[PDB]
C-alpha cells in the first residue's frame, strides 16, 4: 500500500564501501560528504529528498559566490542554494548545509526499490565580490562540481564520483515484499 506523502523508512547507501575521497583528493578539492537524510513520496514517480552536505573544514560564507544542485532529474534540473547574481540566499554555511528538492526516481533496483537519479553540486568560491578574500583562502580548488553515484568506480575500490548513490522503496511503500 502507497499513500501520497508517505516517508520512506529505509534509505539505502548503495555503495558504502567505495573510497569517495580519492576523487576529491586527486583534484585538490577539500573533502565533502553527503547523506540523504529524508525521502518521501509525493505522487507518481516524484520523491522529495533532503540532503546534508558537510565539508571537512569550515569555510565562512564570505568566501562563497554561488552554490547550486545541478543535473537533477526532477521537476527542476537546477536547484539554486546561494548566489549573488541569482539573488538567492538559502544556506548560511557552504560546508554544513541541507537542501530539499524533488527527483523523479524510475530505475528500479528490484521489485520494491528504486535508485535515486544522480546529480552534482556546483561550488563557486572566490569569484565575483568574494574574490576579495583570496589572501585567506586555504582549501584548495575554488570552482568544482561534486557528483553522486554508485555507477562509476575503478578496479582498486575508488569511486570516480564524490558521494554515494542511494535507493529506497518505490512509492515509499514501506511494506513492499
Ligand atoms: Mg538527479
Ligand atoms: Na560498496
Ligand atoms: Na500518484
Ligand atoms: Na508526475
Ligand atoms: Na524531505
Ligand atoms: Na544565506
Ligand atoms: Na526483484
Ligand atoms: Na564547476
Amino acid at each position: 500500500g502507497s499513500s501520497e506523502g508517505t516517508s520512506c523508512n529505509s534509505i539505502v547507501n548503495g555503495c558504502p564501501n567505495l573510497d569517495f575521497n580519492w576523487h576529491m583528493d586527486q583534484q585538490n578539492i577539500m573533502q565533502y560528504t553527503l547523506d540523504v537524510t529524508s525521502v518521501s513520496w509525493v505522487q507518481d514517480n516524484t520523491y522529495q529528498i533532503t540532503i546534508h552536505v558537510k565539508g571537512k573544514e569550515n569555510i565562512d560564507l564570505k568566501y562563497l559566490w554561488s552554490l547550486k544542485i545541478i543535473g537533477v532529474t526532477g521537476p527542476k534540473g537546477t536547484v539554486q542554494l546561494y548566489g549573488y547574481n541569482e539573488n538567492t540566499y538559502l544556506i548560511d554555511n557552504p560546508t554544513d548545509f541541507t537542501a530539499t528538492f524533488e527527483v523523479y526516481a524510475t530505475q528500479d533496483v528490484n521489485s520494491c526499490q528504486v535508485w535515486m537519479p544522480n546529480f552534482q553540486i556546483q561550488f563557486e568560491y572566490l569569484q565575483g565580490s568574494a574574490a576579495q578574500y583570496a589572501s585567506s583562502w586555504q582549501w584548495g580548488t575554488t570552482s568544482f562540481d561534486l557528483s553522486t553515484g554508485c555507477n562509476n568506480y575503478d578496479n582498486q575500490g575508488h569511486s570516480q564520483t564524490d558521494f554515494p548513490g542511494f535507493y529506497w522503496n518505490i512509492d515509499c511503500d514501506n511494506n513492499c515484499g
